[PDB]
């Protein structure tokens, strides 16, 4: 077999999607930068046999058009797969957006375009997609006028989704009605595609809820409206796309080819043009983008915390275990040998590829240490940084007037989409002994602490 790190060395951690982490990665010999998903097959199931996933990979690395990932390469080893493709720098759709001053129908109808062209194109070739969602979106470069690439095309006919909060945050908004059920083909795509053109030109999900639950309990019923204020500044053309597409008969449903023919589409594509920006949709979108990210920011604070606590007692286990004479300190050459065993337990962190890459880390470490219980505390930190300092960051996003502070009603709302429990999060607080109604980014980060057994 060919092995995955004689060829590529990680540079950076480009983030989590779904079935992995995300690593930007380097050719050895030629230099050729690629984004590399680690899938663990320790985490996801597979959903079908070996035979039918290689096949599929062969096509997909076949397959080409301008909105849709380029795949490159496929590696298996004993504990993971590894998915090689095309690098994108220009980050999701939503967070380009909502850094405009202007965002009219003409620029979602391109938006659109480009979506209904990638996925057209993929239905072809009898590639389904599934989860379409604005995550899996991403802007070609950080030019102006750069393409939107569509990742993940195929990979949830081949594994399983995940039942943790962590890995569904804003999934149910997208997902059509008959997956649900489990009869569905390929014009599931669609109804996402419509659910996301509700989303650019009203800023709201067409099918809300207070939890995921109720969620889906929206979708599966089927029943949305426009009768949101800021609807009545969006043509009726618009409206009547958005029917055909969340049309909930899947047969009576639009497909992707028939939906680039319809007459919003040819107008509002016009290069010649012939129109109003929509200023109410943008705020609604930059607020709903900050609640996703919040949400998504304290979910995955609070994993890396058990984690955290999870592997530093193991690493003093295996330290202790190393500690021949017993005297609570050792060399260069054991911390290593330590630490590669910790990542056999635990499985590979995603930016440690190979022996090279634990090392370069363990000298990272003791560069700031220059006695095994300091080098496990660093270490650690370390690793729950990007986790620490993603919540910072998406709790000043979210806090747009600088107050410093998040409301109870915005803590319902965050709570809601990260599906922790009404009277639970309300019962953290209280242990607040003064009803302010709000949290600063203190207080916030010690609920989410409590939450998770701290
Ligand atoms: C950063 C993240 C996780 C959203 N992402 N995902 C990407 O999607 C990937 C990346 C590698 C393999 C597969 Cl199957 C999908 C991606 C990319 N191609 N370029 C830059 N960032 C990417």
């Amino acid at each position: 077999t060919a092995i995955f790190s004689d060829r590529y060395k990680g540079q950076r951690v480009l983030g989590k999607g779904s079935f992995g982490e995300v690593i930007l990665c380097k050719d050895k010999i030629t230099g050729q930068e690629c984004a590399v998903k680690v899938i663990s097959k320790r985490q996801v199931k597979q959903k079908t046999d070996k035979e039918s996933l290689l096949r599929e990979v062969q096509l997909l690395k076949q397959l080409d058009h301008p909105n849709i990932m380029k795949l490159y390469e496929f590696f298996e080893d004993k504990g993971y797969f590894y998915l090689v493709g095309e690098v994108y720098t220009g980050g999701e759709l939503f967070d380009e957006i909502i850094s405009r001053k202007r965002f009219s129908e003409v620029d979602a109808a391109r938006i659109i375009r480009q979506v209904l062209s990638g996925i057209t194109y993929m239905h072809k070739n009898k590639i389904v997609h599934r989860d379409l969602k604005p995550e899996n979106l991403l802007l070609e470069s950080k030019s102006k006028d750069a393409n939107i690439r569509i990742i993940d095309f195929g990979l949830s006919t081949h594994f399983e989704a995940s039942k943790k909060m962590k890995d569904k945050i804003g999934t149910a908004y997208y997902i059509a009605p008959e997956v649900l059920h489990g009869t569905y083909d390929e014009k599931c795509d669609v109804w996402s595609t419509g659910v996301i053109l509700y989303i650019l030109l009203s800023g709201c999900p067409p099918f809300n809820g207070a939890n995921e639950y109720d969620i889906l309990k929206k979708v599966e019923k089927g029943k949305y409206t426009f009768e949101l204020p800021q609807w009545k500044k969006v043509s009726e053309s618009a409206k009547d796309l958005i029917r055909k597409m969340l049309t909930y008969v899947p047969s009576m449903r639009i497909s992707a080819r028939d939906a680039l023919d319809h007459e919003w589409i040819q107008t509002y594509t016009k290069e010649q043009i012939s129109v109003p920006s929509l200023d109410n949709a943008i705020l609604n979108i930059r607020q709903f983008q900050g609640t996703q990210k919040l949400a998504q920011a304290a979910l995955l604070y609070m994993g890396s915390k058990l984690t955290s606590q999870d592997e530093t007692k193991e690493l003093t286990a295996i330290f202790h275990k190393m500690d021949k004479n017993g005297d609570g300190q050792l060399d260069r050459a054991e911390l290593i040998e330590g630490y590669k065993e910790l990542m056999r337990m635990k499985g590979q962190d995603a930016s440690m590829l190979d022996a090279s890459a634990v090392e370069h880390e363990v000298d990272q470490v003791l560069d700031a240490v220059d006695e095994y219980s300091e080098f496990v505390t660093v270490a650690m930190d370390r690793k729950t940084l990007l986790s620490r300092e993603r919540l910072e960051r998406a709790f000043r996003m979210f806090d747009s007037d600088n107050s410093g502070k998040i409301s109870s009603t915005e803590l319902a709302t965050i709570f809601g989409v990260s599906d922790v429990d009404s009277e639970t999060w309300k019962s953290v607080l209280s242990e607040d002994k003064n009803n302010d109604g709000e949290v600063d980014f203190d207080e916030f980060q010690q609920m989410l602490l409590k939450l998770c057994g701290n």
